[PDB]
Formats: C-alpha cells, sequence, structure tokens
C-alpha cells in the first residue's frame, strides 16, 4: 500500500530502536522479515514476518545469508563486533549482496572508548548535554522517557540513513554501511539548542530557558480539578489571546518577556488556571490561537475529537495503537497487520526467490 | 559529499521542524535553496543557499515556480491553505512539476477541527498523552524541550516521508504530497508505551514506570559535588555491576524489582552516590557494564573523550555544533558549510537550469 511497497528488509531481532525502525518501514509498505532466536503480544512487531534461526549454527548462518542476499536493507542493534563474529558482518554480506544497506543501530557508535560498553537511552543522552537540560531546576534531571535517545535520536536517524542510502544506490548501483549512534542522532536532534547556545539564546541552567519550563508562557498549569493545561503562547498575538481568555488585564501584568518578573507572572497565571477545571479552559480556548490545550492522559486520548477525526490511532485488540506516520496522498499506508504466527524460513526464501 | 548529493530541495522559510528537516537534507549532501522574505548567525541554516522573494507579488511567485519546477522536494511549514492562497499549493506545483515531493510540516495536520489553530510543540504532545507522562509524579508535567514534537516526531517524520516518497518515485515516475503532522509523528515515536500499556507494562501514572524515573535503576542521582550520574542498569547483570562499584552488598538490599521496596532501594543508592563526586563515579564505572554515566552539561561535552574521539561535534564560529548523523561508510558527509550571504535567485535558476 504505502510508498515503501517492494522494499525487502531483513531485521536481526533486537530491542528498542532497531525494532522501531523496522516497524516504520513495515508501516509504509516494506517487506520486513525478522530473524529471531529459537503470536507476539507486542504491537511494535506489527507488519512483520517472523522466521527463526540459530545464527551460531552452520545451517542458521547459511539461510540468513541466503535471505540477506535477496534483501535491500539489514537492521542490527547488537554490540559492534557481534555480527562480525557470527559471520554476518558487512564485509561478509557484501560478498553475497553489494547492494545491501547494512544498517547498524547502536548508542555509542561503532568505535571509541565506550563502543563496547552496555547502556540504555538515559546513558546516551547523559553524555551529550541533553539529559542535563531536562526537568525542573530545583531538582535532579528527569529522563524524557526513552523518546530522545532510542527513537527521536535513534531509530529515526537509522531510518533517514537507510532511505538516504537507498537514494544514493539509484545512481551508484551499490549499497553501504549506515552507522547510527544514539549519541550522534540525539545531538543532531537538539541542534537548535546548540545553535541558540552560540548566540546567547540558550543557557546551561536547567529549567530557566524559553522552552524547558522556565517561561510562564511555555509550561503546564494545574487546574482546579488537579488536571493540567499546556500553554505554548510564544508569539505576542497568541499570548494576547491567552490573557484575553483568562480575563487578565495586560496592563496589570508584568510584560511577557521581562524575566526578572517571571515568578510574578507565573503566580498570576497559576491563580487564573487554578480557578477552574481543565475542561473549562478546555472549552474557553478549544477554538482560539491562545496555544492553550488540555494535557490528556493516554487513557483519555481516544475521546479527543481531533484525534478521532484524523484516525491518528486504531484499535488493535485490547487498546489503541498509533496509525502510520507521516501520510501520503497517492500511496497511502494500510492499517498495520497485527503480529502473526512464526513462519517457515524456507517459505520466505521461495517467495523472495532466494 | 553525503548520500543525498544531487537532491534538489526548495525550502520555504519557516520555524522549527521545517528548517531542522532542511538542515539534515543539506547535511547529507542535498542542494537546498531556502526562499526567504526580502548573513545569519543561526547554525541551523548551514548547508543552504539563501534567496529572497515576495511570494505575494507576481514576479516573486513566478520566480518560485521556476525554482520549484526544477526541484525534487519542496518543504513548507505554514498553516494549511497558506501556500494554496499564494498560488504555490500542491495543485499549482503539479502543473509545472509532478515529480515534486510536496512536504507539508504541521503540528495538527492538513485537516481536522484543530488544523487552523496556532500551536507549538508543547501543544501537539499535550493532546496525545506524551506530555502527561513526563516529569516527576509529585508535580505538574514538564516539557521535554521541543525534542518530541518539533524534531523527533516532527522534522524526523517529514524526512522519513520525503525519502520514502523518493523511493516510491523510482517506479511510479511521480511525486505526491507528504502530510507530516507532529501529532501523528510523535504518537508513532511513543509507540513502545502504547505497546506496553496494552500488556500491563505501562501505567498512566506519572513517574511510576520503568523508564520515566520511577525505577531506582533508571534515573539520575545527585553526587557529592551537586552534579549527577545517569543510571540505566535494567538487566540484572548490569544492575549487579552497579551495586559492586558502589560497594553495596546485594544481600543487604531489597530485590531490584520488588516495587514495594523501591523507595528503600532508592534511598540506599542515593546515599551511595552522594558519598563521592560525579567524576569519581566515571572513574569507578569507566569501562564497566554498570550502565552508569556522568550527566554532563552542554558546556562540558567537548571534554568527554568518547565525544572527542568520534568527532560528534565540530567547532563552528561561535561554539560547538553537532556533526551530521547518521554516518555512511562510502559516501560520508562533509563538515557543514556555515551560513553565508544571500544570493541572486536568478543565479540559482541558471545553475539548476530553471
Ligand atoms: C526497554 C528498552 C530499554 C531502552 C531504555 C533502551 O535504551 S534499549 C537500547 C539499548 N542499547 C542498544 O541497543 C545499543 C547497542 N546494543 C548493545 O549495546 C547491546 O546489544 C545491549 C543492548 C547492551 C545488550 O548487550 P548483551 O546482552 O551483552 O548482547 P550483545 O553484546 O549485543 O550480543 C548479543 C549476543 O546474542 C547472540 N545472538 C544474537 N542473535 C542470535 C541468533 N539468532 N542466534 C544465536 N545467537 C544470537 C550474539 O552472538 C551475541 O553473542 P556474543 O557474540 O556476545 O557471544
Ligand atoms: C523567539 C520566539 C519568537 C519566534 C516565533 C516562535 C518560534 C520560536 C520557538 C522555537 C520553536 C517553536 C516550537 C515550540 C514549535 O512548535 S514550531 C512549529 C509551530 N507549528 C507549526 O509550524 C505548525 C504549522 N504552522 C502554523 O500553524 C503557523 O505557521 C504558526 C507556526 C502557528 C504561525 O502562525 P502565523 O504566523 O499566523 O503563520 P501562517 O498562519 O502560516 O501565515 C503565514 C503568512 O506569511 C506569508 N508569507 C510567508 N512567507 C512569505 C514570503 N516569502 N513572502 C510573502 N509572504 C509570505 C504567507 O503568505 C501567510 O499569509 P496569510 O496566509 O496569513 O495571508
Amino acid at each position: 500500500a504505502g510508498p515503501l511497497s517492494g522494499l525487502r528488509v531483513v531485521e536481526l531481532a533486537g530491542i528498542g530502536p532497531g525494532p522501531h525502525a523496522a516497524m516504520i518501514l513495515g508501516d509504509l509498505g516494506a517487506d520486513v522479515v525478522r530473524i529471531d532466536r529459537p503470536i507476539s503480544r507486542d504491537a511494535m512487531l506489527r507488519n512483520r514476518r517472523i522466521v527463526t534461526a540459530d545464527l551460531k549454527s552452520d545451517q542458521g548462518l547459511e539461510l540468513a545469508l541466503k535471505l540477506i542476499a535477496k534483501a535491500d536493507v539489514l537492521i542490527e542493534g547488537y554490540r559492534p563486533g557481534v555480527t562480525e563474529r557470527l559471520g554476518l558482518g558487512p564485509e561478509e554480506c557484501a560478498k553475497v549482496n553489494d547492494r545491501l544497506i547494512y544498517a547498524r543501530m547502536t548508542g555509542w557508535g561503532q568505535t571509541g572508548p565506550r563502543s563496547q560498553q552496555a547502556g540504555h537511552d538515559i546513558n546516551y543522552i547523559s553524555l551529550n548535554g541533553i539529559l542535563h537540560a531536562i526537568g525542573r531546576g530545583d531538582e535532579r534531571p528527569v529522563p524524557p522517557l526513552n523518546l530522545v535517545g532510542d527513537f527521536g535520536g535513534g531509530s529515526m536517524f537509522l531510518l533517514v540513513g537507510i532511505l538516504a542510502a537507498l537514494w544514493e544506490r539509484q545512481s551508484s548501483g551499490k549499497g553501504q554501511v549506515v552507522d547510527a549512534a544514539m549519541v550522534d542522532g540525539s545531538s543532531v536532534l537538539i541542534q537548535m539548542m546548540w545553535a541558540m547556545r552560540a548566540t546567547g539564546m540558550w543557557t546551561d541552567t536547567r529549567g530557566a530557558n524559553m522552552l524547558d519550563g522556565g517561561a510562564p508562557y511555555y509550561d503546564t498549569y494545574e487546574c482546579a480539578d488537579g488536571r493540567y493545561v499546556a500553554v505554548g503562547a510564544i508569539e505576542p498575538q497568541f499570548y494576547a489571546a491567552m490573557l484575553a481568555g483568562l480575563g487578565l488585564d495586560a496592563a496589570e501584568l508584568p510584560p511577557q518577556n521581562d524575566r526578572a518578573r517571571w515568578p510574578e507572572l507565573r503566580a498570576l497565571l497559576t491563580e487564573a488556571f487554578a480557578s477552574h477545571d481543565r475542561d473549562h479552559w478546555g472549552a474557553v480556548f478549544a477554538n482560539s490561537d491562545a496555544c492553550v490545550t488540555p494535557v490528556l492522559a493516554f487513557g483519555e486520548v481516544h475521546n479527543e475529537p481531533h484525534i478521532i477525526e484524523r484516525n491518528t490511532f486504531y484499535e488493535a485488540n485490547g487498546g489503541w495503537q498509533p496509525m502510520p506516520a507521516p501520510r501520503f496522498s497517492r500511496t497511502a499506508s494500510s492499517q498495520p497487520r497485527p503480529p502473526a504466527a512464526t513462519i517457515d524460513i524456507e517459505a520466505v526464501l521461495t517467495d523472495w526467490d532466494g
């Protein structure tokens, strides 16, 4: 259905960014075959075919190399050296398929003093300034779940890597190795802060910048029911619209960008938002340019009309899953196929004519 | 010198995800031409040629269509309808270039009850459950900068769309429109949590899950010097290594996953970490699998040897900026070319033959 219809992807079963990257390829129509160790309830494994092989046996390695020989992309998220030892390194795969985009998904990268060291998202964004920038200033840093290292600065960059190399392959006729490190990707994800730091527009003080919570017009507020709204009214005209819905006289308030009076401004805004329930503000702004929105819990998302009308989610059995993003006007993506039964690796090899 | 060498991109000057998406294309070797209104210190504007046009004028519109006519990709991030009213909408562009990938970068999407409504990253993640999940449980949610909406679920999905549509064009010989809504992209970015919620592995309770700060083995700790380490020792063997390095006896501790005793477990780890300075812990956990890393501020990143050795950053006039990601073994990217003076739109047309 989607734009990636026809792309053949071999995924070497891992955790975090690799399976997320392979999911998105599958979402957009790619033919994704996942090799695991010898039906899943993990919705992330939608849009797959699962085969199983012992990659350490002679037989297991033979079939995998036959399946790789007929594929465009290979995704692996093991420590550097692992596929090399298995006999599935890029130098080995090239001998059977020099068009393969060999996509290596790691946190620390392929080389360097930390390249062989265990880690998780929180570690990768700890070394590059990111984690230090997240949270309130009166407290130790909070992890932004694993959104920044694993996915935003991880699978997403593997994805751009894969498709960019597929583009390069059109003219070269050949593939290459993509080295996607969470530490690199997340750095480029946050290039805006690096840019701002050079010009005095961002500081290393946590919780005291325009976009981290420090600004009263870009932060959440608790309402009378103990739920929250999000205020994002950066531009003066949107800020104006926000004060107008709150019924605050701007002449009575400190200026929007007088940072010396920010705690005063926040105390006034906090008093206003505390005077009514979330769904009141919910309704007072619902339609304006005030950049004020309800802070919905996951369990409330499916009831939001904008979410509903655009089909951002679909029901799997037992809960909502996000539909494929982004959206394409001519070759639209299908509703994802749920995880299905592990199939015979020989069936795939015949299908792919390997 | 990257993989996207040869790719022609027109960027309509904007803010946030569009410009970040444009930068990454230029990073990977694309020929990006940014049309602005009638020399920048914004590092995000690297790898561009900048031209000027009044798109409200007859001459300016005409010039843009000549430029778009010779491009592969067009990036625009205005409210839906804005390009249509300028005479640069998808249907207008189709008439001069039906190979064009028309990439539309919004928060709320091209259609829907909120599609005409102003907003910013914090709004888009407020409506889909993401923001509610970020922060400590005792206090209101904290924005994870604009990493999640603008970039990870914003420009990154625009990029995936652009590149996937280009693969698609290989067989169809045609472009199409890419509708990248931040509200969609970020939901796919947090799909692991939608997976986990369905299987009893994630709760809507802020700050009480595996990866949100709720686990003592996945969080930051404050050290003797008032600086922090990140701990991410999820796996038992990594956890065991962590305890060893702290000098703690596992038989004297609650089990790693006895959530009932998590506050007990956290208190003991807190005491341990606070007994030495942050850099003591890096020394202690230098090469180990304890998943313990120093929480560095942006200003300190350039001193970290793993950062240094892998050339994750380059020095640009001003300060450090992230080098391109991900990395490619055969067609590697160049160090980004700095922002330069605005050039004559007509010289670009001569170059591109438009
Ligand atoms: C320092 C802070 C102050 C700077 C501004 C704030 C941004 C800085 C903060 C950092 C990033 C912010 C972060 C949190 C974000 O979320 S960024 C993403 C924000 N959202 C989006 O981009 C979603 C799609 N965009 C939009 O909804 C809206 O463009 C915005 C962003 C809400 C802004 O609203 P707006 O200013 O009314 O813009 P639009 O409604 O698109 O109207 C644009 C008008 O300008 C005109 N225009 C543009 N270029 C030209 C040109 N070269 N020549 C002649 N005219 C030009 C267009 O024709 C259009 O006019 P019209 O259609 O109104 O008649």
